[PDB]
């Protein structure tokens, strides 16, 4: 078996490598990659996503979301406070302000420290889930607009013809937005490109002992817990690396640095934060090995999830059982 110990594992490709994408994620799975739940690609030296990033900041982010957390510095939840809109050139003036711009420090573990002691006490501002590509229409390889839609996989695995569709979201960060402990809707892949700015760290359980995450989640969030039996499904709750080291859930920690991709794996846990102004660019995925997670993804019913449109025939076609519960929920 390979990869046995989980860890996560970076990826050269070379450019001719880096031609044909789902043959180099199976190259991954056959190193035993998705055992982390979490990979991390380097793109070879001849690729750029585009030109420049000097024409950006027109772009709107319409609805700015404060992350107000609740808790103790290592278990809380956040809740997402809408703002006015603003432009991508308004939210960098912004996040360099010197109310939310990142602190001194010596390297990303000292930054880290100060995230996990001092995240709590401030409210920065994300612009997440934002429709739209930075991509040039011209970059061939690993460009996020132009993969094969989840809805084709689908039909090519099961044979049925589905609605939907499946495009990108863009993502502005400043130091301490966050990303709380989620897997993808109906466990999909995701893959997340750091166009520029800052890192990102990202903590990881592998899909293999994602369960022991659940079962602590519902130990430290009992309240929520009880109002929905898929509560992380939420994308509210954040346990930090010491918390998981006390309760031994196994995990894993990696930073990306702009021009690096990560690929997020079926059932693999994930949660992170960024380390100053950043735009990223993230979209599910699908390969024939994930149909079994879909026909296994836990789902929300109690009505906080609300998701896409494009979510309704998975759980249709994967999960007949669950249909009616999950769309009750949906309205
Ligand atoms: O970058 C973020 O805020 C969150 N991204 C992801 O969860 C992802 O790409 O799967
Ligand atoms: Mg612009
Ligand atoms: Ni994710
Ligand atoms: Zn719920």
């Amino acid at each position: 078996a390979q990869n046995p110990n989980c860890n996560i594992m970076i990826f050269h490709p070379t450019k001719e490598e880096f031609n044909d994408f789902d043959k180099y994620i199976a190259y991954m799975e056959s190193q035993g990659a998705h055992r982390a739940g979490l990979a991390k690609i380097i793109p070879p030296k001849e690729w750029k996503a585009r030109e420049t990033y000097d024409n950006i900041s027109e772009i709107l982010i319409a609805t700015p979301l404060q992350q107000v957390a609740s808790g103790r510095a290592g278990v809380f939840t956040q809740y997402h406070k809408k703002k006015k809109a603003m432009t991508v050139g308004e939210y960098r003036h912004l996040a360099n302000s010197k109310k939310y711009q990142t602190p001194p420090h010596q390297n990303f573990e000292d930054l880290e420290r100060k995230y996990w002691k001092n995240r709590i006490y401030n409210s920065p501002i994300y612009g997440a889930d934002i429709s739209g590509s930075l991509f040039d229409e011209n970059t061939k390889q690993w460009n996020l607009g132009h993969l094969g839609t989840i809805q084709d996989l689908l039909e090519k695995e099961c044979g049925v013809v589905i609605e939907g569709v499946n495009t990108p979201y863009l993502y502005f960060g400043m130091w301490k937005t966050t990303f709380a402990w989620h897997t993808e809707d109906m466990d999909l892949y995701s893959i997340n490109y750091l166009h520029l700015g800052e890192p990102k760290t990202w903590y990881v359980v592998p899909p293999e002992h994602g369960q022991r995450l659940e079962r602590l989640a519902r130990e430290l969030f009992p309240g929520s817990s009880r109002g929905c039996g898929a509560f992380l499904r939420h994308k509210v709750a954040l346990i930090s690396p010491t918390v998981l080291k006390e309760n031994g859930i196994p995990f894993n920690r990696i930073t990306q640095e702009a021009g690096e991709f990560m690929v997020t794996f079926p059932y693999g846990y994930h949660a992170g934060f960024n380390h100053g102004f950043n735009c990223a660019e993230a979209i599910n995925f699908a390969t024939p090995r994930w149909i079994d997670y879909g026909k296994m993804a836990s789902q929300c019913s109690c009505g906080e999830a609300r998701v896409t449109f494009s979510m309704d025939a998975f759980v249709r076609i994967l999960q007949p059982e669950r249909y009616d519960l999950w769309k009750r929920g949906q309205d």
